[PDB]
């Protein structure tokens, strides 16, 4: 029996097979020593005992507004944001570590960008049980697990007021770096780029980009419909878009991410960002009449990347966190720190971001209430209502609570089922192992995981042992913070991936973070003062209610 | 007239075109302010005035052996090595900056690995003269310039005692990251990897690697000849090798770098490293009987990458430098510093590494003296003499002095001619601009460049102005240090690229630099104690005289 199946090495120690049946843990730089890296060094011990729980820190951050208001207007704001940035980031390996093919560092894992990386090695194929040495010989049926604990019965809105404007932003944004390859299989991605490169606007490959570009004034091709600007058609921009068989090219919109024609919300954002790109080109040309099409295009792209990182940290994440602390996007906060400006999307981060519970039972646009069947492959809704109308509608409709269980609409429950199946193919280690990998104590029972007893009893009967609970299921079934959109694990595990992805970008490095990179002071300020409201309203005829929070 | 043609921005300030005819310099973080970034800050001025010249520091490093010996045995050795590593490295942009297509930062320049990067932007195409605003309307004829100042008349040996064992190591080693693509043109490379990835041994692409691997015990395919181990034939390892038409596959060796069959010296190293890879596999399997072929292969590769870095720093660079300071390869020296573990080969670095003057008039192997025509595409010499014999021969024959001028054998003078032509296509800025970009004062005349009067007068008559002198020519014609192999520019410009290349490797990062990465303490020590002598002798029947220095 493979000793590493027991996950003997603690605190990021590395389990290596030695001889026919022995194992050793490489505790290098873990802060611990001993056979299993559990004997702490004096400094390590002080840090671990003097640190408040994720639950207590969360409390401090969502209480005492009056105090935080004072803090948010001083340098303490910076000090804390930097603290948040470094502490969350150090939890992500960089250079990247393993991939679906190698549960060990290798030159292939480091140079081969078609692979998603992974934080914890896989469950060795030769282990007694699917999860290691705990649980039953066979995992609970994915389908059953989903219907029992993930299916929505009664719509549960997000207590934090998150809306569909946010939901679709999330779907739009994440899909620029989550593009699992159907051809290569699980564990592989076509979103080389691995981060905020805006590939969902410009395309994940040159040829597509060239087909999407006007090659005049650095602009992106487009078309006018009802006196409004929209992405061009595939006929004008011959690029592969995944539309239902039968829909003509002249009726398809070409945008960068092949999958965006399958939801008005997605194309909505495609339209907004496309309008913002061409707008920025105008501002740039005014500043540099001697610039060619290429430089105008390249420079505008860097600007939008900046705007995206800005808005994601200061509004998107802010919304999700519900923190009284005013999050801040300022690369300089890291100029005095040891930080690698690179990123590699992890398969776990992909699993974790499946926030389908956000989707509602139906989609309300003014007096009209559209169903999934009327909404999903709708090729006219966006143009019928226009950008302003849809933004207003999505900004008003509440999105569903992510954590807590039983809140995924039956229309898309199938995604969760496949997420669970893919997880087993990827052989993700147990939820508890990830709890530990991210600084939390493992759950000692299902009743501790869920703040209740009914689901816990059934889960325990199915899994047999809390140490067998799988990654994704653990994330969605964990008990949620007070009036939060999800549990602590979602944050403690997601923040590192997210923040490392945002700041790990090259435009955030000392070499790139300069006015000249963005065409000058005008371009640099577009990044620095970017805003959701401005992203929309500076590109629409009228300004509707725009926010990631319900009115 | 494009104002940036004057190279107005100093100290790494960035020239940006504004309005119809204005320009601005982005002095962000340069240590200077002002229209041209020429007004120094207090600390900046202190550093530039309190810093000794490259010539004085070089003096200190090559005198007082007794003092140095004392220092080398103390922590001062680590202190100076860290200084050297950090000061030389900070001179290289990271993330990478421009490429042949973009004289400005862009997402395309950052993500597109098929491009060599460049430290200084190109000479704007719309400038008055080919070099900017100085020199004649037409540059000196490349052919003529080479015959007049680069052609060898009388063989000039390297006063530092460098041998052919070193010369071939350099060619072998560098050809893993300098692989200009004929199909795409100058400015493009096939050596994705941009560094010490050992692609010249394992191939620059997966398919090729696969054809080269045995897929057993993690070993590399091979063949036996005279009881000795050699690389396999193209027949057993069907991989593309550039051999002259007319030679049969059965006499073509397959090695990783398509060009290595064109010199016994190159294949010699191919053989040595191949034997070392398979040897390491043995040691590894002894340690991990449960490991599969893949892990054995991946782990051995990481080990050889380490051995390569170790030897290049402590023996290779040591020999070139001539320093009494004992250089050291220890990744930990940088763990407390702000350093990016990434690298991108620069086109200027490619130009600079054209050390053809190293090649002799003929190749002596014992009593036999072989001509270029008997040496260049010889497919039997390596096997006829065996590894030991050739190593001994190359270790005894002195290589030619690199700097000084008039020392490139007529057989390969054509390379230099093409290097100069490619330079103009790449539109490399003038030598003086690079002097400045690397911390030196520009030469005020050709007489200052060359420590003499004749060549200088002829060069001045051809170029018209010292500010028109080109990159490569400047490097080879600059006056050499006392009894050195080349001038200061070669070191002051090359050291930064070289060390950044070496330490910027991901195996030198905190995440990778651990015993487990190399299979354990045994593998880790192979890296830490790697040696040229051991690389050869631990893989040959007998141990010949092996060194980068003539006996
Ligand atoms: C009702 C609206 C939505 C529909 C119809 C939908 C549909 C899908 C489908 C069909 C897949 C691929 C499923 C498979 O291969 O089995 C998928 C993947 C995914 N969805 Fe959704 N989704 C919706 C909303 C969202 C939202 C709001 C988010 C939150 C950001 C989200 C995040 C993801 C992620 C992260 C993936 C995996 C991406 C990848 O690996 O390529 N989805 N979704
Ligand atoms: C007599 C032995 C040698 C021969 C016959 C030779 C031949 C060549 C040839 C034919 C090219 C390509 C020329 C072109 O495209 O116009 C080349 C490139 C080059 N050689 Fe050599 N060379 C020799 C020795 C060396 C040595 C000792 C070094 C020092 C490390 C060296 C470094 C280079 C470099 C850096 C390049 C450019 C690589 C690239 O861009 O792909 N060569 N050599
Ligand atoms: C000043 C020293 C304080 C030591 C208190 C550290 C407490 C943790 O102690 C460690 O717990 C591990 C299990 O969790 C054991 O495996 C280790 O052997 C034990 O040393
Ligand atoms: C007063 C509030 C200060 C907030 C700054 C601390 C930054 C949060 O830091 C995070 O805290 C988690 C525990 O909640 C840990 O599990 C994470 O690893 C750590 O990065
Ligand atoms: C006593 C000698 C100590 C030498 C260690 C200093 C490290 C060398 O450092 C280098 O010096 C050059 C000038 O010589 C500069 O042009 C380079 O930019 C700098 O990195
Ligand atoms: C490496 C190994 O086999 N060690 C075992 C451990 O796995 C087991 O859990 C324990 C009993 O509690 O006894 C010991
Ligand atoms: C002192 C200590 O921690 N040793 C443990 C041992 O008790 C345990 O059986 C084994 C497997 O988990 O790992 C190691
Ligand atoms: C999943 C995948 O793409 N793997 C491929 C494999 O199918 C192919 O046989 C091999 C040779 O090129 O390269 C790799
Ligand atoms: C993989 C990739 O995108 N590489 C591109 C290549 O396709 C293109 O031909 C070249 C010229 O722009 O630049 C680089
Ligand atoms: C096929 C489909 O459902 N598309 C709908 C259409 O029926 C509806 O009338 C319109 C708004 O009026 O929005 C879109
Ligand atoms: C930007 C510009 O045109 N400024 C010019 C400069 O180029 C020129 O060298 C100088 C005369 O010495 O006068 C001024
Ligand atoms: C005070 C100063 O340095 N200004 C210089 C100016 O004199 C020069 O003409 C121009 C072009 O080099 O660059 C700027
Ligand atoms: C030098 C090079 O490879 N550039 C290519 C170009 O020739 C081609 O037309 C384009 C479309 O794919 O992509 C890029
Ligand atoms: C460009 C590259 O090398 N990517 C490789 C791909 O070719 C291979 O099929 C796959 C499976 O190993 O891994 C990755
Ligand atoms: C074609 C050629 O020149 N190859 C030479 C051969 O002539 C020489 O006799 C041999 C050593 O004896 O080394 C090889
Ligand atoms: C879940 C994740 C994708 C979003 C997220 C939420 C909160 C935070 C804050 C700054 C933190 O570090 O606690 C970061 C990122
Ligand atoms: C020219 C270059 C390719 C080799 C080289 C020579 C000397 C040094 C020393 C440590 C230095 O920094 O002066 C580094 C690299």
């Amino acid at each position: 029996v493979n000793p590493c199946c027991y996950y003997p090495c603690q605190h990021q120690g590395i389990c290596v097979r030695f001889g026919l049946d022995r194992y050793q843990c490489d505790c290098t730089r873990t802060g611990y020593s001993g056979p299993n890296c559990t004997i702490p060094e004096i400094w390590t011990w002080l840090r671990t005992t003097l640190r408040p729980s994720p639950s207590f820190i969360h409390f401090l951050l969502t209480h005492g507004r009056w105090l935080w208001d004072f803090v948010n207007a001083t340098f303490i704001r910076d000090t804390l944001m930097r603290l948040v940035l470094t502490v969350r980031s150090n939890l992500i390996p960089s250079p990247p570590t393993y991939n679906i093919a190698h549960d060990y560092i290798s030159w292939e894992s480091f140079s081969n960008v078609s692979y998603y990386t992974r934080i914890l090695p896989s469950v060795p194929r030769d282990c007694p049980t699917p999860m290691g040495t705990k649980g039953k010989k066979q995992l609970p049926d994915a389908e059953f697990l989903s219907r029992r604990f993930l299916l929505r019965r009664k719509f549960i809105p997000d207590p934090q007021g998150t809306n569909l404007m946010f939901a679709f932003f999330a779907q739009h944004f994440t899909h620029q770096f989550f593009k699992t390859s159907g051809k290569m299989g699980p564990g592989f991605t076509k979103a080389l780029g691995h981060g905020v490169d805006l590939g969902h606007i410009y395309g994940d490959n040159l040829e597509r980009q060239y087909q999407l570009r006007l090659f005049k004034d650095g602009k992106l091709k487009y078309q006018m419909l009802n006196g409004e600007v929209y992405p061009p058609s595939v006929e004008e921009a011959p690029v592969l878009m995944h539309y239902p068989r039968g829909i003509p090219p002249q009726s398809q919109m070409a945008v960068g991410q092949e999958v965006f024609g399958l939801l008005p919300g997605l194309m909505l954002y495609a339209t907004i960002w496309l309008r913002e790109h061409n707008r920025v080109c105008d501002l740039l040309k005014a500043e540099h009449p001697t610039w060619g099409d290429e430089q105008l295009f390249q420079t505008a792209r860097l600007i939008l990347i900046g705007e995206t990182i800005k808005i994601v940290i200061e509004e998107y994440v802010q919304q999700l966190s519900g923190y009284f602390l005013q999050l801040k996007f300022d690369p300089e906060l890291l100029f005095g720190a040891q930080f690698q400006y690179r990123n590699r999307i992890a398969m776990e981060f992909n699993q974790l971001y499946h926030w389908h519970p956000l989707m509602p039972d139906s989609f309300r646009v003014g007096p009209q209430d559209y169903s999934y069947e009327q909404f999903l492959f709708n090729t006219s809704m966006l143009v019928d209502y226009g950008v302003e109308a849809l933004v207003d509608a999505f900004s008003r409709q509440p999105a569903g609570r992510i954590g807590g269980g039983r809140n995924i609409d039956h229309h898309i429950l199938h995604v969760a089922v496949d997420v669970i199946k893919e997880s087993r193919v990827l052989r993700l280690q147990p939820f508890n192992e990830y709890r530990k990998r991210f600084g939390m104590k493992p759950y000692t029972s299902f009743q501790e995981l869920t703040g209740e007893k009914e689901m816990a009893a059934e889960l325990e009967e199915l899994y047999g042992d809390i140490d067998a609970l799988e990654f994704y299921p653990g994330l969605l079934l964990e008990k949620c913070h007070p009036n939060s959109i999800f549990g602590e694990s979602m944050i403690e595990m997601g923040a590192p991936f997210s923040l490392k992805g945002l700041l790990g970008n090259p435009i955030c490095s000392p070499e790139y973070w300069k006015a000249s990179t963005f065409g000058g002071e005008v371009g640099f300020n577009l990044v620095k003062t970017a805003t959701l409201k401005k992203l929309v309203c500076l590109n629409t005829k009228t300004c509707p209610y725009v926010s990631f929070h319900v009115p």
